[PDB]
């Protein structure tokens, strides 16, 4: 079975970096894309990033591109989200999933089959 669980999460200063990491087992990233989701204080679950297993390509929500970015490990067990220059509302509890290629719009959190437990980050002042 999948089984996903992040990691990394802390207290950072803004204007900060944090590397957050989501572990697979097996196969799981071989066989299935993973996208990168996060829920700020009182907010609705929202859209951060995606990494195609494919070919390796990687999507950014415009609140996030440029700062943050994906990529996976070399045994491919491991996929990370690192974030540079933090802001304050950057805090959130930070999710990863995964969903089977071609299954529908990669943005939709509807379309993923499997979720981790989430890592909480604070960007403090």
């Amino acid at each position: 079975q999948v089984q996903l669980q992040e990691s990394g999460g802390g207290l950072v200063q803004a204007g900060g970096s944090l590397r957050l990491s989501c572990a697979a087992s097996g196969r799981t990233f071989s066989t299935y894309a993973v996208g990168w989701f996060r829920q700020a204080p009182g907010k609705e679950r929202e859209f951060v990033g995606y990494f195609g297993t494919r070919g390796g390509r990687t999507y950014y929500a415009d609140s996030v591109k440029g700062r943050f970015t994906i990529a996976i490990d070399n045994a491919k067990n491991t996929v990370y989200l690192q974030m540079n220059s933090l802001k304050l509302d950057d805090t959130a509890v930070y999710y990863c999933a995964v969903r089977m290629p071609y299954s529908g719009d990669y943005r939709s959190s509807g379309t993923y089959d499997y979720w981790g437990q989430g890592t909480q980050v604070t960007v403090s002042s």
